[PDB]
């Protein structure tokens, strides 16, 4: 037989995790690609007929947002659920996490010392004024972070400390994740926000102009005396009329194995999510941080809330 996976976050380097699983379960994978919000508008228009089985996507509010368009079905696994830490998974058991990113403060080491650095909270200082650069307010990674906040602080305090942070900015949101590290590095500004991966994903690469940029910029895990970092999830759930339902789980299952595990967050210089699994080599310089308890699906129920905020303090749109 065979699962069919409605995915936004294959890497080509996956295709030895679906040749492995396919060995383990006599299971081939049907990869159908497509931008996550865009794959479940499609399933949705497939209807009772989809062939869906496995829907997987990048951050807990796109998740939280395909669990909210009524596409997932709940699924109970001792393998699922003890391997993977409750934080990163769905309390409904719509969805799970399956690799792990950090969105962290990413800063000049010409300029910034680690020392100077502390909690997301802090970025609302006026000592940072000029110095920040982040995208837009319609990325998903913000929303969530802020939606973070909101749950935290509620709505009055959490604008108090959005008004400071825009006040802040060095120069209105302009360009992705990598761009704000480039930014930094060039001296545009001073730190970022951005997802802790994209800063491994230059230190990797073969452009020596990658390398550079990544030689200049330090990654720092906020919040460590407090609460813990803001962790969220690349991950997937069982669609609501799979057809190879047994098939799905199983894949599932096996996504949170060792040698799975090790593939699937290495194909995006992402953690793991489980316990005992080594990380990448290019993520060990950086070293363990503790990681906020927080269920990652209240991103996505203070999504709404959050963009809401972002508007209220002119935090532009893409
Ligand atoms: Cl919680
Ligand atoms: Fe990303």
């Amino acid at each position: 037989g065979a699962i069919n996976l409605y995915s936004s976050r294959h890497y080509d380097t996956d295709q030895a995790l679906y040749d492995s699983f396919t060995k383990k379960t006599g299971l081939k994978v049907n990869l159908i690609e497509g931008k996550g919000d865009k794959l479940i508008e499609r399933i949705k228009s497939e209807g009772a007929n989809s062939p869906a089985d496995v829907f997987m996507t990048v951050d807990a509010g796109r998740l939280w947002r395909a669990q909210e368009a009524g596409i997932l079905q709940p699924i109970s696994s001792s393998t699922l659920n003890n391997k993977i830490p409750a934080n990163l998974r769905s309390p409904e058991k719509l969805w799970f996490g399956f690799s792990k990113r950090a969105r962290v403060i990413m800063y000049n080491k010409n300029k910034v010392q680690p020392s100077e650095l502390s909690t997301y909270e802090d970025l609302a200082q006026n000592k940072w004024k000029g110095k920040i650069v982040i995208r837009s307010s319609s990325n998903i990674y913000n929303q969530s972070l802020i939606a973070s906040l909101i749950e935290i602080h509620g709505m009055s305090d959490a604008e108090g400390w959005a008004k400071g942070f825009v006040r802040n900015f060095a120069r209105p949101p302009e360009g992705n994740d990598t761009a704000q590290i480039k930014a930094v590095a060039a001296g545009i500004g001073d730190i970022g926000l951005a997802n802790s991966y994209y800063l491994a994903r230059l230190k990797r690469s073969s452009k020596p102009e990658d390398q550079a940029v990544a030689d200049k910029v330090g990654m720092f895990f906020p919040n460590q005396n407090g609460r813990g970092t803001h962790v969220n999830i690349s991950g997937g759930g069982v669609v609501k009329n799979a057809p190879n339902k047994e098939g799905a789980i199983k894949f599932l299952e096996y996504l949170v194995s060792p040698e799975a595990q090790k593939i699937f967050s290495e194909g995006n210089n992402e953690y793991p999510v489980v316990a005992g699994v080594p990380i990448a080599s290019v993520l060990k310089p950086f070293g363990s941080f503790k990681n906020d308890s927080t269920n990652v699906s209240v991103y996505g129920k203070l999504n709404a809330d959050a963009i809401k905020l972002m508007d209220r303090v002119g935090w532009k749109l893409e």
